[PDB]
Parts: C-alpha cells; sequence; structure tokens
C-alpha cells in the first residue's frame, strides 16, 4: 500500500503532465496521495494562472465576516458577524492597519504558536465565499474555473442527468482569519489555488481516521453534539494540533504559499488559518473514486448548516432514504 503513514505528499508535475487535470490527481492517487487528506501541487515554472494582480481593487467584498470565538484557546467556536461591505482594496488596507496586521515573529512555526496562543482574543474579518474567478480565461491548464462539472462526473459514472452548476469562489484573508474543521460538501474533492498575498496553513486528519476526530469533537463540543448529529458540517468549531496530540488524533500540517494549489481528498477533515493578506480561489469536484463517498457521506439536518442549491441532487440520487430528512432542514 502506497503512503501507509498518511504522510501530506507534495508533486511537481512537468508542464507536460499538467495538460490532463483528472490524469494527474488519478497519478496522485496511485502513488497514495489521497490517504493524507490533503496534498500541495506546485506549478511547473512555465505556468501561471494570470499575467498581474493590479487590477483587482474594485472587486467587491459585499458581506465581509467578523469571526467571533467563544471557548478556550485550543478548543473553541466562531460565529461570522456580517459586516457592512467594502471593495478589496478597501480590505487589504483593513488587513493592513495596526489593529489587524501581522504581528512580527521569526519563522511560520512562531506565527502558529501566536496563532493558537491569541486567536481568542481576536474578532479578525473574512472575505470568504465570493462568487468568481481570477484566473485568466487563456489560462488552459488548471483553470479551477474551467473544470469538469460534478454533475457530469454523476452523469457519466450513474448515468442520469441532474440540475445544478459548480462555480469557484474567493477568498480574502487576513492574519488569523479561520476555516474550521470541515469536509467539504457530500464529501467531496477541494482544490484551492493561493492567488496573492501571506501564507495559509493547513490541518488535515487522513481519511481512514475521520471518526476519531468525529469522536474528539462530540466529546469536547457536547451541547453542539446534542443539538445535530453532524455538527462539523456547520464549520464554526476548532480544535488545535495540541490538543489533537493529546487525544492521540492522527493529523499532519502544512503551510501553502502562494502560487501553489493544495487538494483535499473525500473525507478529508481540514482546519487552517492565514498569514496575513491573501485571495484563495477554490471550488469542488469529483472523481469516479469519489461516487461511493457521497453515497456514505453524513448529513446535518437540523437546519444549521445550510447549503448549495446543486447540493439537492447529490442527496436525492446517492441517498435517497436521506433526502426527505435532509431537505427539510434545508427549509
Ligand atoms: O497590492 C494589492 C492591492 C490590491 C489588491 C491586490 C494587491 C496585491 C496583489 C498581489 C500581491 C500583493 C498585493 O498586495
Ligand atoms: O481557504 C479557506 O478559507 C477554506 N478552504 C477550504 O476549506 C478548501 O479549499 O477546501
Ligand atoms: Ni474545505
Ligand atoms: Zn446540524
Amino acid at each position: 500500500a502506497q503512503n501507509p503513514n498518511c504522510n501530506i505528499m507534495i508533486f511537481h508535475p512537468t508542464k507536460e503532465e499538467f495538460n490532463d487535470f483528472d490524469k494527474y490527481i488519478a497519478y496522485m492517487e496511485s502513488q497514495g496521495a489521497h490517504r493524507a487528506g490533503l496534498a500541495k501541487i506546485i506549478p511547473p515554472k512555465e505556468w501561471k494562472a494570470r499575467e498581474t494582480y493590479d487590477n483587482i481593487s474594485e472587486i467587491l467584498i459585499a458581506t465581509p465576516l467578523q469571526q467571533v470565538a467563544s471557548g478556550r484557546a485550543g478548543v473553541f467556536t466562531q460565529y461570522h458577524k456580517k459586516k457592512k461591505a467594502m471593495t478589496v482594496g478597501e480590505y487589504r488596507h483593513l488587513a493592513n492597519s495596526k489593529k489587524y496586521q501581522t504581528p512580527p515573529h521569526q519563522n511560520f512555526e512562531d506565527l502558529e504558536r501566536k496563532y493558537w496562543k491569541n486567536r481568542i482574543y481576536n474578532s479578525p474579518i473574512y472575505g470568504a465565499d465570493i462568487s468568481g474567478s481570477l484566473f485568466d480565461e487563456n489560462t488552459k491548464q488548471w483553470n479551477l474555473g474551467h473544470l469538469g462539472t460534478i454533475q457530469d462526473l454523476l452523469e457519466k459514472e450513474c448515468g442520469v442527468v441532474i440540475e445544478g452548476v459548480n462555480t469557484p469562489y474567493l477568498y480574502f484573508g487576513m492574519w488569523k482569519t479561520t476555516f474550521a474543521w470541515h469536509t467539504e460538501d457530500m464529501d467531496l474533492y477541494s482544490i484551492n489555488y493561493l492567488h496573492l498575498g501571506e501564507p495559509k496553513t493547513w490541518y488535515v486528519v487522513p481519511p481512514e481516521h475521520g471518526q476519531r476526530l468525529e469522536r474528539l469533537a462530540r466529546e469536547l463540543f457536547p451541547g453542539s453534539s446534542r443539538g445535530c448529529g453532524a455538527f462539523l458540517r456547520h464549520k464554526v468549531a476548532l480544535i488545535s494540533p495540541t490538543v489533537l496530540k493529546e487525544n492521540g488524533i492522527p493529523f499532519n500540517r502544512i503551510t501553502q504559499e502562494a502560487g501553489e494549489f493544495m487538494v483535499t481528498f473525500p473525507y478529508g477533515y481540514h482546519a487552517g488559518f492565514n498569514h496575513g493578506f491573501n485571495c484563495a480561489e477554490a471550488i469542488n469536484f469529483a472523481t469516479p473514486r469519489w461516487i461511493d463517498y457521497g453515497k456514505m457521506a453524513s448529513q446535518c439536518s437540523c437546519g444549521e448548516a445550510r447549503v448549495t442549491f446543486s447540493m439537492d441532487a447529490f442527496v436525492r440520487i446517492l441517498q435517497p432514504e436521506r433526502y426527505d430528512l435532509w431537505k427539510r432542514g434545508q427549509d
């Protein structure tokens, strides 16, 4: 078995290898990359996402989110307080202000220490889930707005045509902005390109050990667990690497820098934080290997999760027994 320790693997495709997206995902899996839950892909030196990022300041962040924490330094939840709209130029200025800017630090490890020590005492503002793309339309390789759709994958594999669409989202981050422990909707893959700015640190649990993380989360967030059998779908819970280690949860960590792709694999729990002002683009995707994960994916039906239009068909076709209860949750 390849990659039996479930290490995060890093890939350096050639420009020739970078032509066929599906083929390269399959290649990574042949080397055991999926066992980690997360892989890094460094594009060939000849590749670029777009010419420059000099003209992005007028993009609107319609609903910036202030991420307010509750709990203790290593075990906390966050809720999102809506703020007034601002442009990316305004957001960048805010990120760089004395109140929100990255503190002096020695290296990534020092900054990680500061993050887990001090995150809960601040409330950074995140411009997340903005529909759009920063890939040039002429970028033919690994263009996240030109991937095969999940709906077409399901049709190719299972023979049924379904409604729905599948487009990328932009994320503008600042120091301490946080993504909570989660797997993707319907335990899909995700791919994330860091377009510009400061790094993003990721934590990930191997898919074969996801239930260990779920069990710990139930113990650490007991009220939340009683409220919903799949409350990590709410994407509000954080657990530090120290607490994971104390509880014997297998995980890995890696820092993504500008110009690098990350892929998360089906049922790979992940969480992390941004180092400073940055912009990432991400989208979900599927492969034939995903179908069995989609069939088995947990669902939130308590009403909190509330997801895309397109998830309806996934649940309807892959999980018909769960569909009625889930759909009630979506109203
Ligand atoms: O300076 C900016 C102003 C506005 C939007 C983006 C940038 C930027 C783009 C790439 C790299 C760094 C940057 O700060
Ligand atoms: O970048 C973020 O804030 C969160 N991204 C993801 O969870 C992802 O790409 O799957
Ligand atoms: Ni994700
Ligand atoms: Zn729920």
